[PDB]
Order: structure tokens, then C-alpha cells, then sequence
């Protein structure tokens, strides 16, 4: 590549696991969303939260593979897996399964941000910096809040979900 | 002082006492709202409210050190107490601490009325009555009313403190 | 903590370290402000730096308690010590005793992000520069600038003082 | 009369003295103003200051005399003396002279204060608290700032002078 300059063939590697990741991701709370679609589980709100969400983890790998191309790296795509589960639950179990998802989110980016240190290359850490690890640490802030409300809530189960769906979602 | 006039030893020093204990408040209600604000506590009307509060409590500090200086008066300040919890239980827990705060301001306040009305000093007099008593008295007329509607929600505790934190603050 | 992730215990003493030494610096800035306002002092832009100063300060303490909680950490306050000093003397004693205030806040601010540097906390080093590293150098160039023209100005300083207050601040 | 209701004639005497006063008072800021509106002290700023204060003054006599009729006493007006001085010398002898002025203003109103308050005269106590002391200690603040700023100043007197009128009144 004309263009390309003090980008490793580690850190392109490395940016195309993470744009399959974060696919997986978007496609995973595709599945969350309408899961809380269904007629006989109908909570909108919580619908909702996991569909925007799978919009935030689209628009996540967009921005990788924009910045892949600005470097002068080769976006590859390989599979993406489906969903762990095909029924989540009630919004408790929903709620642990998506902090788990945007935790190991989380340690991926900061892996990569790791061997971009390693690497000396700083565009990488900024662009990391900036736009994925504050909003990674804000996101699963509120899924704790919302965890912990969710718990506080269905010491009557029932009642408990549905006054959170209407109250916060 | 060129200015000074009317104005005892015994007021100016009881002033500077009165400022430090609105800073400690105001440090008090700085815990409160953050405690509030943790991951594993997750009530975002109890910690606007108590983050309200501090801001009340240090506008109250200034105001008396602007008098202070406005009779001649010379500020003088001390260490500031940490608050007297790390970690404050639940909303009712805080609730009671806090009128319990309030209550010892207006008793510090109402005896530096004393004083200025037994050293004849009006001007004293009637700036703690145009800008504090009253607010202490509706301040503290409100975390009753709070108070007794927490309590009568809390008779299913974490449901009740999920709806009071929603619905009322 | 169900959020925690990659934030130390060492990294989390130092923020509440910093958070004290940040509400610290804010009381300085009240006791500096309010001195200028004594009516054998009075001069009024030198209060009005100085209190703005005390709110940012402040401000900075709330911003990295709000990042504390983001993180997974547990905010802990301790005592306020007192102001150094009860009397600022003129203005540009004042303006030194800032400095030196300010240098010592950006001091500890490198130390936290040599630490987070230390324990590969990318969040954490990030925080730092966006929010307080560049403020820091700007507000130390602005007090330099100030000291050099008080300085220039002091060389009759009575009229020097009141010119600087005048058409400076 | 058929409204006087709890109005002492020792109140309703000191407000007639209280009236005379601050029309003395009205008198002398309207010599110290054209004092300083003539050709060979030429300083319009400190004559505007004073103007300002002469009919702040008599609004004050105005205000007495409203509330004397208001509570069923009856206005009886007295030779108005001269002020003190023909010719006030410079800015800082005049503000050392409006100071001295103020004070005796405040030690009336204090006194006459102190007299409700030994005839149990509520309204009278809160008339004065309302529009006059407070109005009183803020003026003697404002004034002792403009002291200290011209002592500051008049360390190179003429410059000193001419630099206070620009730049504060």
C-alpha cells in the first residue's frame, strides 16, 4: 500500500477479529430485541434498549473498517456465529448475558490497544481512545445500574418487570 | 475596620463556626449523591437530590461569608470534617441522616439568632431570617414528607425504593 | 463489582487521593477569593479569578467521582485541611502561592497517569488527558502570564495593583 | 387618630428625627456633587457618585414619612442645617467624609431600632430591617472598597485621582 505507514500486519490482524466481534455483537442483540418482541414475553422497552444497541455495535465495526482502510490495511470477513442462546430469559437474564457480551468487548479492545502500545503505533491507541473505550466504560455502567434496579425489583417477579420496563426503559 | 459597626467578636467568630459546618454539610451531601450513584446502589433521583443539596448547603457557606466581609468581619477557615459514613444503607437510612444534618443547621442557626439579638445586632438578625431559617424550615419539612412516604413504601423494601426514587424524586 | 474491569486497586486509592487534593485546592480558592473581597483588600476581579478557580476546582473533584463510579471503584473523603495560610498578602503573592498550587495539582496528575501508564489502564490515561492535563498547562500559562505582567506593574505598586485588577482581570 | 394602633410617641418622634436626618444627609451629597462638578476639581465620576447618593437619600426621607402616615403619626419637619464643609477637598477627603456620614445614618436607624424593640413595635423593627439596614451596611462596604482603592492609589496623588474616577466611578 502506498499509503500505509507504521501499521503492523498484527494490529490489521487484530482489527479484523475485532470488526467479527463486534458484528457478533450487533447480531446477537438483534436476536435480544426481538426475543422481547414476542407476544408472549412483550416488553417493549426492553426490545428497545437491545435494538439500539445492536445498531451502537454496527456502527462500531463501520468505524473499524473505515479506520482499517485509512491505514492502508485489507478489511477480511470471515463467518459470523450466531447468537449463544435462541431464548434469553427473563430481562434479568437478558441484562447478565448482555454485561457479559460488552465485557469481553471490552478486554478486546483494550488487548488491542495493548499491542498497539507494544507496537509504537499511537494513530491506533487514539483512534481507540476516543471512540470505543470511554463509550465501552459508560455502557457498562448502566447495565450494572439497570442490573442492580432489576434485582432490587424481582426479589414479585412478575410486577417487578414490568415496572422497570415502563419506569426506566 | 473602617466599616465595622455594631458588629461582636462573639458574632464574627460564631459566622465563621456557622461556615464551617455548611461546608461539612455541603461535603456530606457530596457523599450522599455519589454513594447513590454506584454501580451496586443505582438510584439517580437519590443522588440528583442529595447533589442538590450540596450545592445548596456551599451557595449557603458563600452568602455568609460575603455578610461576613460586608461588616467587617475577617473569614476565617478550619479543617473540614469528612462526612461521619463511608457508606450510607438505603434511601430511608440517608433520608434520616440528612434531617438529622438539617436539624443541627437550623439549631446552629436559631442560636446565632440568640446571640445577635442579645448583643442588639438587627442587621445579623434579619439575614439569617430572609435567607436561611425559612429555607431550613421547608427544606426540612420536606424530608419529612419524604421521609413518611418512604416509610410507608418500604413497610416489599426494594420495590418500594425502586417506585419512591421514580415517582417521587 | 459486577463492572469492574482492568481498574486497580492502587489506581482507585490514587483518584481519591487526587479527589481530595482537588477539593483542597477549591477551599484554597474560596479562602483567596474571599480575601480580596475584605474591604481594606477590595479588589474585586482579583475575588472574581479566584472563585471561578474554586468552582473549577470543584468540578474537577465531581468529574473524577463520576469516573470512579464508572469504573467499578469505591469513592473514599477524608478530612479537608485548611488553606495554608489566612492572609494572601498582595496580589502577586497571591498569583505565586496559585502557581505553586496548581503545579503541585499537575504533579500528582502526571504521577496517576504515570501509574495508569504502569498498570496498562488506557481508560484511566485517557481520562486524565482529556479532561485535566490540558487545562492544567493552560490555566499555569495564564497565571505565568499574569505573574510577569504583575511584576512589570509593581515595580509604584499601589497604582500597579489597581491597574492590573483594572484592566486585566 | 382612628388608625394608630401600637405607634409609640417615642417612635413617632425618633422618625421625625430619623427624616431630618437623612434630608441633612440628602443636603450635604448634593454640595459634595457640584463640589466636584466645578472647573478646578473637574472630576464627574465622583459627582455622579455623590449626585446618585443625595437622591438615594431623599427617597430614604420619603420612605420614613410614607410609613409615619401609614401607622398614624404626624410629620413634623425642622430647619434643614447646611452641611459640614463649603469646599470637600479631594476624593479621598470627600469618601472619608461620606463614611463618617453613613455611619451616623446607620448608629440613627440602629437606635431607633433598638427603640421599637423596647416599645415592642414589630412593624417599626421590620420596616427598618427591610429598606434600610441592609441598604446601609452594603453602601459602608462600597464605600470603604472606594477608600481603600484611593489610599491604594494617591500613595503620585493627581494621576491616582484622575485613574480611580475613569476607572471605577
Amino acid at each position: 500500500s502506498q499509503i500505509r505507514q507504521n501499521y503492523s500486519t498484527e494490529v490489521e490482524a487484530a482489527v479484523n477479529r475485532l470488526v467479527n466481534l463486534y458484528l457478533r455483537a450487533s447480531y446477537t442483540y438483534l436476536s435480544l430485541g426481538f426475543y422481547f418482541d414476542r407476544d408472549d414475553v412483550a416488553l417493549e422497552g426492553v426490545c428497545h434498549f437491545f435494538r439500539e444497541l445492536a445498531e451502537e455495535k454496527r456502527e462500531g465495526a463501520e468505524r473499524l473498517l473505515k479506520m482499517q482502510n485509512q491505514r492502508g490495511g485489507r478489511a477480511l470477513f470471515q463467518d459470523l456465529q450466531k447468537p449463544s442462546q435462541d431464548e434469553w430469559g427473563t430481562t434479568l437474564d437478558a441484562m447478565k448475558a448482555a454485561i457479559v457480551l460488552e465485557k469481553s468487548l471490552n478486554q478486546a479492545l483494550l488487548d488491542l490497544h495493548a499491542l498497539g502500545s507494544a507496537q509504537a503505533d499511537p494513530h491506533l491507541c487514539d483512534f481507540l481512545e476516543s471512540h470505543f473505550l470511554d463509550e465501552e466504560v459508560k455502557l457498562i455502567k448502566k447495565m450494572g445500574d439497570h442490573l442492580t434496579n432489576i434485582q432490587r425489583l424481582v426479589g414479585q417477579a412478575g410486577l417487578g418487570e414490568y415496572l422497570f420496563e415502563r419506569l426506566t426503559l
